[PDB]
C-alpha cells in the first residue's frame, strides 16, 4: 500500500470561454499526491467537466473521502464506473509514483478558428507557428453565411492544411442534412471531419448520417466516457472518437478498445481544460498510443497548462495550495 493526500483547486480561466450554454470562468478539481514509505512521490488530478456526463466534482469529493488512508490496486478497483475522471486521476498517480518526471514529446496540435469571418484572419499566424490542422466553429451563424465563409477559407488555407468543422450539437436533423449534401458538392480534399452534428440525444440520426453521408463524421459530447465510447463502437461507428482521456476512465480501458474493436485512426486526442497534471500525465500515455491526429489541446488562450518536467514543479504546484 501507500499514503496519500487530495486538496481541491479552483483556477480562474485566463479569459472567460463562451459557448452555447453559458459563459465559463473558472475550473475546479482535485489533485491527488501519493508517497510511498521510501519517500516516492506520484501525482494525479480529477477533473470531470460540468455538463459533459453525468460525473460531478461533488460526487468526486465524496468518493476521495470514502477511499482508505492506503491505497492498493484492489482499494482503487472499488471506484465506481460511473466515476470515471476519478478513475483517471487514481489510475494515473498510481502509476507515476517513482516515475516522474516523464519522458514527453512535442505532438501536433490542432489551431482553432473563432466563428465567423473571424476565421478567415486567425489561421496564418497558427500556420507560421507550424500548425497544419485547424478546427472551425460552425452552427453560429445561418448555413449559407457559413458556407460563404467556409468556400473562402478553403480557397485561402495553404496545400497540406486540414480542416475539422465543429458543429458542437447546434444543428437540427434537417439542416446536418442540407449540410452534408453541400459539403459533397462543395467540400475538399481540406475537410476532415464534421465534429458532432447533433445533440447526442439524436443518436439514431447521428448514426445514419455517419453510415450515409460522404464526408467523416466525429463524435464528441457524444462520447465523455469509455461505456459510452464502447456503446458507438457496438453500434458499428464508422467515424471518429474524440476521446478526452481525462474525462473517460482507466487509460488501461481505451488500450482494451483498441485491442477490441476500436480504431487507432479514428481517434483524435482532447483537453477537457485540465490542468498540468493531468496535461502531462496524457502527454505520457500519448508516448504508448502514438497519436496519429492533431491533438485538441490548442486551448491556451483558456486553460494554458505547461507540461511538467521536473518532479520539484509537481511539489511547487502542490505546496501553492
Ligand atoms: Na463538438
Amino acid at each position: 500500500s501507500l499514503r496519500w493526500q487530495w486538496r481541491i483547486y479552483e483556477e480562474p480561466l485566463q479569459e472567460p470561454l463562451t459557448t452555447a450554454q453559458g459563459v465559463w470562468r473558472s475550473r475546479s478539481g482535485i489533485y491527488l499526491r501519493l508517497e510511498d514509505e521510501q519517500g516516492q512521490v506520484g501525482y494525479g488530478e480529477i477533473a470531470p467537466l460540468p455538463g459533459w456526463g453525468s460525473e460531478t466534482l461533488n460526487a468526486d469529493i465524496a468518493l476521495c473521502q470514502q477511499l482508505p488512508g492506503h491505497l492498493t490496486p484492489e482499494i482503487m478497483a472499488t471506484i465506481p464506473e460511473a466515476l470515471p475522471a476519478a478513475q483517471f486521476g487514481f489510475a494515473t498517480a498510481w502509476q507515476s509514483v517513482g516515475r516522474l518526471p516523464y519522458r514527453v514529446r512535442p505532438w501536433p496540435i490542432c489551431a482553432l478558428l473563432g466563428s465567423g469571418q473571424a476565421a478567415l484572419e486567425q489561421w496564418q499566424q497558427s500556420w507560421q507557428r507550424g500548425q497544419t490542422t485547424f478546427k472551425w466553429k460552425v452552427g453560429v451563424m445561418s448555413p449559407e453565411e457559413e458556407q460563404a465563409i467556409l468556400k473562402a477559407l478553403l480557397a485561402a488555407l495553404p496545400p497540406g492544411a486540414k480542416l475539422r468543422l465543429d458543429a458542437n450539437g447546434s444543428w437540427d436533423r434537417a439542416t446536418a442534412n442540407r449540410w452534408f449534401a453541400w459539403l459533397d458538392r462543395h467540400g475538399n480534399g481540406k475537410i476532415e471531419y464534421v465534429e458532432q452534428p447533433l445533440p447526442p440525444d439524436q443518436w439514431q440520426a447521428l448514426l445514419s448520417l455517419a453510415q450515409t453521408v460522404t464526408t467523416a463524421i466525429a463524435l464528441d459530447e457524444s462520447v465523455v466516457s469509455a461505456a459510452e465510447v464502447q456503446r458507438w463502437v457496438d453500434r458499428g461507428w464508422p467515424g471518429f472518437f474524440v476521446i478526452k482521456t481525462a474525462l473517460f476512465g482507466d487509460p488501461d480501458s481505451l488500450s482494451l478498445l483498441l485491442r477490441r474493436g476500436l480504431e487507432p485512426q479514428r481517434l483524435v486526442f482532447s483537453s477537457a481544460l485540465e490542468g498540468a497534471i493531468a496535461r502531462t500525465a496524457i502527454f505520457h500515455l500519448l508516448e504508448t498510443w502514438q497519436p496519429c491526429h492533431a491533438l485538441g489541446f490548442g486551448v491556451d488562450r483558456w486553460r494554458s497548462a505547461p507540461l511538467l518536467t521536473t518532479l520539484t514543479a509537481y511539489e511547487r504546484l502542490w505546496e501553492r495550495l
